[PDB]
């Protein structure tokens, strides 16, 4: 038993990307529950074999990690193209890791034929005809459905909670009490304003000491529909192995998502949240349910409430520690799942 792992749109090297650290996240995960896996990417690296080197069919499994596959400015993206070639090569099923509902699978063909640098690839070099098995992080299975309507060769769809990763990983630990700098703390990007929303309610105008890191910037928040006077304090990115211990830098840190991740997806911001010195505040929209944490102190369903919840959180360090206890209370019962959770991706991919 051979396992490829890929991702589909970005180069894989270090941590110092999203898309390269997760690729490297989810095969150390593989490679920590018994299984001979090799990341695959354009040159031989510390944690990955080059493209050229391979021979694809020498696999029995291909995974894939979703991402998009627009070409932005007028040059191929290699990360893209050799992906896919590599791709249309497999023989075999291959497993799409769906973790975002803005990337799911799609042919890059339909675009590349339509730019000035085509001749460079034939439409069979491209083209992939195998079969897709689409493994999601939704629960509900209806949005991975309906994002992969324009494509046929997709003949299953099967969900698991990919991104538990982050608290099966052995070297995993919760973060230890740290001195608090920030009222509440929010990581990622601008996600192309698919958030503008809900990140302009919970983070804006709050007359708390807020901070947005990642590669979200304040000038791209201008939409006339969600108005702003005071915005949160940007500081740029950081490694996603440095995430949790940034977030325990305030007193809570925000879990939101994307309209259709609303009582479907379980994120890994949630996790990385929950593992950390910050008490979790989850916007009750994210989670009716209260599927997360039966606790209802954790959630918040606007501006005003998230206000109050953190100047709660500020009155009381008895109160605080309480709920960080409970927050990582009800992580490690999910810990406590990893041999269950390692057989159900096992299954997943057929084994
Ligand atoms: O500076 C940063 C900010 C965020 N992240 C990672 O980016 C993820 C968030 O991705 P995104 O902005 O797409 O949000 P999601 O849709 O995953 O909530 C976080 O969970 C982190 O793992 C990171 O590595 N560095
Ligand atoms: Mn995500």
């Amino acid at each position: 038993m051979k396992i490829a792992i890929i991702n589909m749109g970005n180069n894989v090297i270090n941590f110092k990307t999203v898309p390269s650290s997760e690729t490297i996240y989810l095969f150390k995960v593989i490679s920590e529950m018994g299984l001979n896996v090799d990341i695959i990417s354009l040159k031989n690296g510390v944690y990955t074999k080059s493209f050229d080197e391979v021979d694809v069919n020498d696999y029995d499994r291909l995974i894939v990690v979703n991402s998009s596959i627009n070409f932005f400015g007028g040059k191929p993206n290699l990360a893209i193209l050799s992906a896919q070639k590599f791709m249309a090569k497999y023989k075999s099923k291959i497993y799409y890791l769906f973790t975002d509902i803005r990337l799911p699978f799609s042919q890059s063909w339909p675009n590349v034929k339509n730019r000035p640098w085509a001749y460079l690839y034939t439409e069979e070099e491209l083209l992939i005809k195998s079969p897709i098995k689409v493994i999601s992080q939704g629960i509900n299975l209806d949005i991975a459905k309906a994002a992969h309507k324009k494509v046929d060769n997709v003949i299953e769809f099967e969900y698991f909670p990919i991104e538990q990763y982050k608290i099966h990983m052995n070297d995993f630990q919760l973060s230890k009490p740290t001195k608090k700098t920030l009222d509440v703390i929010y990581g990622g990007s601008f996600r192309s304003g698919q958030r503008e929303s809900k990140m302009v309610e919970f983070l804006f105008d709050t007359g708390l000491n807020i901070e947005f890191f990642g590669n979200a910037r304040e000038k791209q928040f201008k939409n006339p529909k969600y108005p702003w006077t005071k915005a949160p304090v940007f500081t740029g990115k950081i490694p996603m192995n440095m995430v949790s211990e940034k977030n325990s830098q305030a007193i809570a840190a925000l879990i939101i998502g994307d309209k259709n991740y609303n009582d479907n997806f379980i994120t890994l911001r949630v996790w990385e949240t929950m593992a950390s010195d910050a008490v979790m505040l989850i916007d009750e929209e994210f989670d009716t349910k209260h599927r997360i944490i039966n606790d209802a102190r954790f959630y918040v369903n606007n501006r005003a409430e998230l206000i109050d919840r953190v100047n709660e959180l500020k009155h009381s360090d008895v109160l605080r520690k309480e709920m960080l206890s409970i927050q990582h209370d009800i992580l490690n019962k999910t810990r406590a799942k990893k041999a269950e959770w390692q057989d159900a991706f096992k299954k997943a991919i057929d084994l």
